[PDB]
Parts: structure tokens; C-alpha cells; sequence
């Protein structure tokens, strides 16, 4: 069974070895390639191919592909899999649970419904640029069940329904190409700030259409939802890196399963203070974009023009992956955000 932070044992996704590396390597036909999108293993792919098509850029910083910045939301599948957020939350199917399909991720549950099109949509995007070579084969996904759902299922559906979004996931992978053209080496920096990009237009556009999708959850786990979504944008602001040794540090600071009626962060006595400590921050950050109207965010947004509050925000993100009880509102006022006030 997959482990919250650890995955298989050592960091690595749950069931990797058995992900596609290439498109040769996924089934299908000889003129379709098939994905189910509501299959981990699947989505597994999805990331992993992106993985292998993009390491040669990312090769001299570390051994294994652990500098390559795709890893974020790779690691995270393995997460919402593995504390069971990734299964059928209303009980009207076995979806996910330990007696049903247990690859099976739910067209019901909110975290698959936010996480969809960063895996699905980049692949298409890849694939677009010529991040996987020339394929004349047809990509064929399965479909949702729900009339009207918000999870596509073809190139074509995915760019009608969300076009800001493959457009910005097509840059970031258009710029690594050009990189084999201007004969140039890789601007981290420049290469984080375009995924980010494509991430943050990804959860922008999702917000609405998942947000019904909050209801099927008990009210402190729906408000932890919210609270990881927002901080998320915060975070993204700050050009914070999303390869795989800071992503493992993220995974192992969130909580390890569903929460409940009676938690309380951070007095959640069956985590380590690492995680109560994240949970009390991320509400930290709804907190003040609540209070703010969410002027707070476009005040940071501006403020992160500067590399040089970028890193001092990312010092501040290192802090708070470290455990330290920093004060959300404190902070944000020392790097210049006015901070709200209580009505």
C-alpha cells in the first residue's frame, strides 16, 4: 500500500516501476494510445512520461532526475492516493476503497478534481510541443460518467474547456524546447516561474467547477481544502522550486489521513509537529486572504516581481517546512503586506 511521504519506501511514487516511461510502453492499438484518467496508474504515466522526455535538460544538477521540476504534482498524486482523498468520498461506489478498485480515482472527490488537468492537460501540452518525439498515434481517454463533467476527455475537448490552461503548460514546454535550438543551457529560475505558471492558471480555472465537490467532505477537512489551495497560490509567487527533494519535504509536512470532526491543529495528537505546524500556517494564509477580500494576494503577487523578496519568501517557505511556528500575518507584514483587520 502506498506510503503519504515515502510512497513505495524511498520517496519515489507508489507502483513507479510500472509507470510508462514512453509512449511506446502504454497501451492501446497500433494507431491509439489508450489512458484512463480515472486510473493511478494512468496518471502515473502521464507524469512519468513528461519525466523522461524532459530529463535531459534538467541532468547536470543531480543524479536520478531529482532537479527536474515536474516532480511537484508527481509526488502529490502519490499523497492523495495514498491517505485515500483520491477515492469516492459519498459512498455511492466503491471507487478507490481497499474493497472496490483501489486505482480507481473518483470523479467525486475534490483533490482528483483540482489535480485532472495537471496531469492530463501538460501531457497533451507536451506532446503538442514534441516533448515525446513525433507520435501519429490518436491519445484516447476514458470518459467520465457525469453529464456535463468538468474532466475532458481529448486534445480538442481539453482546449475548448480550459484554453489559458494548455496554453500556459504548451510555454513552459515550448521554452525547453528551444532550449535544442538556441543551443543554450536552462534558466532555472525563468523555467520555474513558466510551470508555476501553468499550475496557479490550472487551479484558477478549476476552483468553481470542483468547488461543489467540497460538500461531500466533513467541515474541517473541507476548510483544510480550501486552505491548501490558497496557500498554494501564495507559494507559487515566490518561485518556491517543485522538484522532487522539496516536494518530499511538503508531502511529509501534510497530514497523513483525511481529517475529522475533533482535530484541531495544532493539537492533532496523532501527527508530528511538522504537520500541525503546516496546518496551522495554511489556514494562516486563508486567514489573511479572507480578511483581505483577497487583496492580500494581489499585493504579493506584486511584491514577488522582486527576486530579491522571492528569496527572502522562500527562506520563510523553509522555515515552515523546518516545523518553525512562524505567524502567517507577522511575516507577510516584515516583506511589506499590509495585514488585515477583523471587522
Amino acid at each position: 500500500v502506498a506510503h503519504p511521504s515515502l510512497g513505495r519506501g524511498d520517496g519515489f511514487p507508489f507502483l513507479w516501476d510500472n509507470a510508462a516511461s514512453t509512449l511506446d510502453q502504454l497501451n492501446g492499438t497500433d494507431t491509439t494510445i489508450i489512458l484512463n484518467g480515472f486510473n493511478y496508474l494512468d496518471r502515473l504515466s502521464m507524469f512519468k512520461t513528461v519525466l523522461e522526455g524532459t530529463r535531459k535538460y534538467f541532468d547536470s544538477f543531480a543524479p536520478n532526475n531529482t532537479a527536474n521540476i515536474y516532480w511537484g504534482f508527481t509526488i502529490y498524486l502519490n499523497w492523495i492516493l495514498a491517505t485515500g482523498r483520491s477515492a469516492d468520498p459519498t459512498g455511492h461506489t466503491t471507487c478507490g476503497l481497499a474493497h472496490g478498485d483501489p486505482m480507481c480515482l473518483a470523479e467525486e472527490s475534490w483533490w482528483n478534481c483540482i489535480k485532472y488537468n495537471p496531469a492530463a492537460i501538460a501531457f497533451f501540452a507536451a506532446k503538442k510541443a514534441g516533448i515525446f518525439g513525433d507520435v501519429t498515434k490518436t491519445i484516447v481517454l476514458a470518459k467520465p460518467k457525469e453529464a456535463n463533467s468538468p474532466y475532458c476527455s481529448s486534445e480538442e475537448e481539453c482546449q475548448a474547456a480550459y484554453p489559458d490552461v494548455m496554453a500556459t503548460y504548451l510555454d513552459y514546454f515550448e521554452y525547453l524546447m528551444s532550449l535544442e535550438k538556441t543551443g543554450e543551457s536552462i534558466d532555472m529560475d525563468k523555467a520555474q516561474q513558466l510551470l508555476w505558471k501553468a499550475h496557479v492558471t490550472s487551479m484558477e480555472n478549476s476552483i468553481a467547477v470542483c468547488k461543489p465537490r467540497l460538500k461531500n467532505y466533513n467541515i474541517i477537512e473541507r476548510q483544510l481544502d480550501r486552505d491548501y489551495l490558497i496557500s498554494l497560490l501564495y507559494f507559487a509567487a515566490t518561485n518556491f522550486p517543485t522538484n522532487f527533494i522539496e516536494s518530499i519535504k511538503f508531502v511529509a509536512d501534510m497530514p497523513h489521513r483525511q481529517l475529522r470532526f475533533g482535530d484541531i491543529a495544532p493539537f492533532i495528537p496523532d501527527m508530528d509537529m511538522k504537520k500541525n505546524n503546516l496546518l496551522v500556517v495554511l489556514h494562516g494564509f486563508y486567514t489573511v486572504h479572507s480578511l483581505s477580500g483577497g487583496s492580500s494576494l494581489t499585493h504579493w503577487r506584486n511584491l514577488m516581481e522582486s527576486p530579491v523578496s522571492r528569496e527572502m519568501a522562500r527562506d520563510m517557505v523553509n522555515l515552515i517546512l523546518a516545523g518553525t511556528p512562524v505567524e502567517v500575518q507577522v511575516e507577510l507584514a516584515k516583506l511589506g503586506i499590509p495585514t488585515p483587520v477583523d471587522y
